[PDB]
């Protein structure tokens, strides 16, 4: 028994393997097994592996080892030469086995490469390494850099080149890649079984040779055709993969945020909430004339019932729950630090921060607790890098929850708001005070102290109640008796006079609609000349004057962007890239961008008062649109999924595995678009639970068992249903998937009409069971009057079906139950059955009740549906000239043995798949549904017991049929039944369902720059949701083996891609693209993805950078929307993929800003004036700035929400 | 190799095998999908050599066929041959 | 192999006996019970002495010495008897 130890160690030289990750997680390879049995068995014979030919066969894999990062794993071998088989087990559990032995005599004939089918057409593309691997990590397979042994393979992956590096597991491993490269089917698949496998290492060295270069490389081919894989001396045959769970945990979460215009100043915040209106209702109700379990309304009440009037301080001094701090709990103190409105305030303060990294002090953090807010509302951020320190009156206040500030990075402090601020805080950036609460000692001291105590131009934030409004008046009346509490409330006014008082400024004022307001202001820093640089000028010649000004590393004048004659212009973008780069800290902008042509346009000019007004905020970005001046925020996205009314929609689980996740999603079916003659549209009223769907819903079974084309993102439950077809009749229908929905699209010859006197929920539950009931006895087993069966499990849907099949005909019936209750319930259902003719389903103990009740002569036809060791007992008891009827799936999935000294009795073994007819042999089904009908007609066939559901609580349902207690059939309502038998209003009922992206087939849509990496996989995104008609623009059209290959396999199913290669950015080009994509159809939607780098500091670029980097984005996005607006009425998608650089900001990237920018700003245009419009911010792309690269598949998922939101920018990207 | 290529990587409908052992598994493989297998042969359903039961996924019939289990006395179903061979 | 619970038997490299060996977790003494036999035979006056069943099987072929002679009596049918315990 060899014993082999895997390390991962540098040190080891099995160190190689860390490079074979699977789906994010190492996985042994499947040839390492083989290789270490070729090891052993070389041992075994005494040769070296260099000279024993071996042969595998029938090898198996019964389950993955995962090599841990630290540690080893130990794998047992054993050979038995005798029968030439072998075993590799780990920690006594069997891994793999099958059968190795030597190859006698090798055939250096076997290793000429196969026929080729194709006629050998020469293309001049082919998929090199760096495409070929590009795809694999799309698929999901993360091999590293040793196991990337492919250099080349052919577009169709029937041939290639490999690697050679003296590494047989990673050659074998090179192969079974080039294997699945060709495939077809998405997902991750790994082998499982491999009929044979042959290896000469004499013929493997004469087949290797080398190239120009000194590596050495070995021609593969692959043939699906003979199914062989072979290359150099090695021969792989038989090879099968099964899907892998394709499931990863701890998977990244992006960042989704709305980036949408804030005014500086607003009122009313809180006017949307019910529940602080309510509250304050409550209050003012409590304080007429001088019943909850909030702070405040407890307070009232316990001050009323104590005394009426006059009420003594000392007794409502000290009352239990009053003195603690929970006060601030009560919703209408923490109103506004709940909304964005603290968000805002927060994001300015970042803002105009000379460096990324931020020194915050709270004051009384002790009872203002805004530690617990202000560290998690910055964490977005990236790179910022925050120091918080919180400071109270005394030790001993703050005193608990010391772990809450533990896990922050947050720090005590002890600084009175009148003792001047210790020498360790010093000088702070920002400064939260929260008065609400927290009883200030005096404003005037505590603001001079403060100020004293903040760095220059830093920023003071204090959330105060206002005087003179009901609320002030409220907290006035009580807690009268801390005088420091009664100091800090006053008129807006007379916070106006104190900030006034002080060298502070008033920037922002955040106001709730009930006093309760939000002040932030700044110490203003020592002024200077400024310098004001207009940026509205074409060819960014003003880009060589920005160059000379900041030139002077010397001068720190202030220099001010100003853009007032395009609202589209960039400079946003513009500035938040060069703040970065040296010298950046002086800039600051001022754009004039009003969103609609009526708004009044405020005059820039020195002299205007404006621009004094905002000359003293000196606030870094400085936006005004419709009469209002602000700056645009990012603002965290609502985690609801979005829904909508519908009338097409079906049953999905959003997280796979997990019953939990059921829920109803919107349907492809709402376009209608895939409808034609040979297929129609039936209302759905009751649909059938069955095995195979709680098996897919409990992720036990993958899709792509399923057979059929399958998109990856879709949902195959569901196969029976009942409902009215278009014309208002009564039907029953079979469908392969997809029958638990709203609305089905169905071929006519899967449809029954119900007979009069059943209904819609009785005659849900025939088909399926009925249809494989009749297929098997009747075609299949030819079953005649008279005979003998064994039904497995009669208590299920198809033991039934077949036990009224059966006796309709006289048979003598035996049948097993896995109860007493389902033996009573069949003796009342059937008559007919006696006592003797039950047995038990749960043991092979029915093998012994059949043969003592046949005479020891077995059965007829067996009609089985058991597994593993209950089906080898139901074979036992065939008769001669028997017949065994296979509906089940485990045994045949799993590949187990079959004697076959059974059949020397002159029986036949039928495995009967009823879902082989949707696919082909339709013309065959037809005696099926013939056969249906007779047995409807004839009164054999009888609906079984149904169990309804509605179809609110389908995941009850399922919960229900994933025990085994249920008896009968499943159905979940979708509609209540009417009490007519023909209507013609059969249309659904509207339903509430999460909204999803579909296209119509009879549109055309435009991808401008398509045939880039992120273009093609939108493309390829596209065409799975339902497009038929795509154009894809490039400046270069089709240059690379991976975009040949892409648009050559979307051509073969039928789409129309059409490259058209013309630029967007002349008006002209724009023109002739559109009028292009009319040729296929109206135009559904348009995308721009074209985009050109010429990255570098401000010192190197030139104004012709600007020209190339605006010329796609900036100018084709304009010249699109000029199109569009004018020729596309049915346009529905104008989306345009922009970067977190144009909101975040990177060095040496400000043209490539600007352009997102000035794309932002026209697609918000758009939206303003009712048309469609979106704007996307990415913050990295993986597979194709303080961030991570984000997964395609995370990518497109999130660009799946995005598309039903009503906001126009929006952005998504995984924090570091 | 032969039958999967001419045949188009698909099979064959039908398979009247009388070969054994290795030669038995590779006839197996030639089935295509509701194929059907027609052991006439006796070595292998003797020594009650294993069979994979995957084949079956692929809606597959097999049959093991024994002429001789009629000759111990004639049967309905006997007849039905014999007015096969005699309208042939 | 107790990963796979299969054993084999060899003689000189050559197979002998192969098959799966594992131990009985849940042993169930109601497995031994002796299942009733089609045919009550109530009389059962006659019975196969241990003399005459060895010599209907030395007639048959069968050769067993003192050690392998165990059947101590049988049914004229074969459908019971009694054997002999030897601690063997
Ligand atoms: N050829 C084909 O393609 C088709 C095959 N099928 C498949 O055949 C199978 C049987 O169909 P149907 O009878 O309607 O399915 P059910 O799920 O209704 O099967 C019910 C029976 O299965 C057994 N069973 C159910 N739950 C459990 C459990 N938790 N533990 C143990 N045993 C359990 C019981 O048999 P018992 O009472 O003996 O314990 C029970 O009576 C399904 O997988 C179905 O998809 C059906 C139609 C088409
Ligand atoms: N990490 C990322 O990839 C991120 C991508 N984005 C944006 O997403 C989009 C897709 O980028 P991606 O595909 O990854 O990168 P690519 O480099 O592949 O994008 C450029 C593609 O667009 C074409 N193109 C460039 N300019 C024009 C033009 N004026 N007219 C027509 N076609 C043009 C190019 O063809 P040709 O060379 O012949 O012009 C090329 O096919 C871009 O807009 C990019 O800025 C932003 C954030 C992150």
């Amino acid at each position: 028994a060899a014993i082999y130890n895997i390390d991962t160690s540098s040190e080891s030289p099995d160190h190689y393997l860390v490079d074979h990750t699977l789906d994010g997680r190492v996985l042994f390879p499947a040839t390492g097994y083989l290789s270490i049995v070729w090891k052993t068995l070389a041992r075994a014979l005494g040769l070296g592996v260099e000279q024993l030919p071996v042969v595998f066969e029938d090898v198996v894999l019964h389950q993955a080892t995962i090599l841990p990062k630290t540690g080893t794993v130990s794998l047992e071998v054993r050979l038995l030469e005798a029968s030439r088989a072998f075993e590799v087990s780990e920690n006594g559990n069997l891994v793999v086995s099958g059968k190795v032995y030597q190859w006698d005599d090798p055939d250096p004939r076997l290793f000429d490469h196969p026929e080729s089918p194709t006629p050998n057409p020469t293309e001049p593309l082919f998929l090199a390494q760096a495409e070929v691997y590009k795809e694999l990590r799309l698929r999901g397979y993360d091999y590293g850099p040793h196991f990337q042994g492919i250099l080349e393979a052919s577009l169709e992956g029937d041939s290639g080149r490999l690697l050679w590096k003296d590494n047989w597991v990673s050659f074998m491993d090179t192969m079974l890649q080039m294997s699945i490269l060709g495939s077809a089917k998405h997902g991750l698949y790994l082998p499982t079984r491999v009929t044979a496998i042959h290896i000469d290492p004499a013929t493997h060295r004469q087949k290797l040779y080398t190239l120009q270069d000194k590596a050495q490389v070995a021609d593969v081919v692959v043939s699906r055709w003979l199914r062989v894989t072979v290359a150099g001396g090695v021969h792989i045959s038989g090879l099968h993969t099964e899907s892998a769970p394709r499931r990863q945990q701890e998977q990244q979460v992006p960042i989704l945020e709305k980036f949408c215009f804030t005014p500086h100043t607003e009122e009313g915040c809180l006017s949307e909430r019910a529940a602080l209106q309510e509250e304050l209702q409550l209050c003012k109700g409590l304080v007429q004339a001088l019943p909850s379990q909030q702070e405040l309304p407890r307070l009232l009440s316990a001050a009323c019932r104590l005394q009426l009037n006059g009420n003594l301080q000392l007794e409502l001094a000290q009352v239990l729950a009053q003195e603690r701090p929970k006060l601030p709990e009560d919703p209408l103190l923490s109103g506004l630090l709940d909304s964005p409105a603290l968000k805002a305030c927060l994001d300015t303060a970042v803002e105009n921060m000379p460096s990324l990294k931020m020194k915050v002090v709270e004051v009384l953090a002790g009872h203002g607790h805004l530690y617990s807010r202000i560290p998690g509302l910055l964490s977005p951020h990236p790179l910022l890098q925050l120091s918080y320190t919180a400071t109270d009156r005394h030790p001993q206040a703050l005193e608990a929850a010391q772990a809450e500030l533990q896990q922050h990075d947050v720090a005590q402090g002890q600084w009175d708001p009148a003792d001047p601020a210790p020498s360790a805080l010093g000088s702070a950036d920002l400064l939260v005070c929260n008065c609400a609460v927290a009883a200030l000692g005096d404003p005037a001291s505590a603001l001079s102290n403060m100020v004293a105590a903040l760095r220059e131009g830093g920023f003071l934030l204090l959330h105060t109640l206002l005087r003179g409004h009901p609320l002030g008046d409220i907290v006035a009346f009580l807690t009268s008796t801390e005088p420091q509490y009664g100091q800090g409330i006053l008129s807006q006014d007379a916070w106006e006079s104190l900030f006034s008082r002080v060298s502070l400024r008033l920037v922002g004022l955040k106001k709730s609609f009930y006093g309760s307001t939000l002040f932030l202001c700044r110490r203003p820093t020592p002024q200077d000349s400024p310098i004001f640089l207009p940026v509205d000028d074409t060819s960014f010649r003003w880009v060589e004057s920005l160059k000379g000004i900041l030139a002077d590393e010397d001068s720190s004048r202030p220099v001010w962007l100003k853009a007032i004659n395009c609202a589209t212009s960039g400079v946003v973008g513009l500035v938040n890239c060069l703040r970065r780069e040296p010298g950046g800290n002086r800039l600051r902008c001022v754009l004039l961008s009003n969103l609609s042509s009526t708004s009044h346009v405020p005059e820039v000019d020195p002299g205007s008062a404006e621009l004094q007004k905002v000359l003293q905020g000196d606030l870094v970005m400085n936006v005004y649109r419709d009469g209002a001046w602000g700056a645009f925020r990012h603002f965290l996205l609502e985690e609801d999924k979005p829904e909508e009314p519908t009338a097409h929609a079906f049953v999905s689980t959003l997280t796979r595995g997990d019953l939990s996740s059921i829920r109803w999603v919107c349907s492809s079916l709402r376009h209608a678009q895939p409808t034609c003659p040979g297929a129609q549209l039936c209302t759905v009223y009751y649909a059938s639970l069955n095995f195979r769907d709680i098996m897919l819903a409990t992720g036990k079974l993958s899709p792509d068992a399923i057979p059929g084309k399958w998109t990856s993102q879709d949902s195959l439950l569901g196969m029976e249903f009942s409902g009215r077809d278009a014309s208002g009749k009564r039907v029953m229908g079979l469908v392969p998937a997809k029958g638990l929905a709203t609305s089905v699209l169905l071929s006519p010859d899967f449809l029954w009409d119900v007979p009069s006197n059943w209904t819609l929920e009785e005659a849900a539950s025939v088909p399926v069971v009925y249809s494989t009931a009749y297929y098997a006895l009747v075609v299949r087993g030819r079953v005649r009057p008279g005979e003998t069966l064994l039904i497995h499990s009669g208590s299920g849907g198809v033991g039934q079906a077949a036990i009224a099949i059966a006796l309709s005909l006289g048979c003598r019936v035996f049948t097993t139950v896995g109860s007493a209750e389902k033996r009573a319930y069949l003796q009342a259902r059937f008559p007919q059955l006696d006592s003797t003719s039950f047995a038990n389903s749960r043991d092979t103990s029915f093998e012994q009740h059949v043969l003592w009740h046949t005479g020891g002569k077995g059965v007829d036809l067996v009609l089985n549906s058991l597994a593993e060791e209950k089906l080898q007992a139901s074979v036992r008891c065939l008769a001669t000239h028997g017949r065994f009827l296979e509906i089940g799936k485990f045994d045949l999935s799993q590949n187990h043995p079959l004697g076959m000294a059974i059949f020397l009795k002159n029986v036949t073994f039928h495995g009967v798949l009823l879902d082989a007819f949707f696919n082909e042999s339709s013309a065959d089904w037809r005696e099926v549904w013939a056969l249906v009908q007779a047995g409807i007609r004839d009164g054999v066939v009888r609906p079984l017991k149904c169990t309804v559901f509605h179809g609110a609580q389908v995941e009850d349902a399922f919960r229900y049929m994933a025990q085994g207690k249920h008896i009968g059939k499943v159905v979940v309502q979708v509609l209540a039944e009417e009490p007519e038998a023909v209507l013609k209003g059969a249309k659904p009922k509207l339903m509430s369902a999460i909204s999803k992206t579909f296209c119509p087939a009879h549109k055309s849509y435009i991808i401008a720059g398509g045939l880039g990496g992120f273009g093609l996989e939108l493309a390829q995104w596209l065409i799975q949701r339902g497009v038929q008609k795509l154009v894809l623009t490039s400046r270069s059209g089709i240059r690379t083996g991976y975009q040949a290959k892409q648009v050559r396999r979307w051509r073969r199913q039928g789409v129309q891609v059409q490259v058209s290669t013309s630029n967007i950015s002349s008006l002209e080009g724009a023109r002739g693209l559109i009028a292009e994509a009319a040729q296929l159809g109206p135009v559904g939607g348009v995308f721009n993805l074209a985009v050109v780098l010429r990255d570098g500091l401000l010192e190197n670029q030139t104004p012709e950078f600007f020209q190339d980097v605006c010329k796609p984005k900036y100018s084709g996005t304009l010249n699109l929307d000029r199109v569009t607006r004018e020729a596309c009425p049915e346009l529905d998608y104008f989306v345009v993929f922009s970067s977190v650089s144009c909101g975040r900001g990177n060095a040496g990237q400000s043209n490539y800003g600007f352009a997102n920018s000035a794309m932002e700003r026209i697609c918000e245009k758009r939206r303003h004036e009712g048309l469609p419009g979106l704007a996307v911010q990415w913050g990295a792309i993986g597979d194709v700035s303080g961030t991570l690269p984000q997964r395609m598949a995370s990518c497109l998922e999130v660009l799946d929400l995005f598309l039903n939101q009503p906001h126009m920018v929006l952005s998504s990207f995984v924090l570091a």
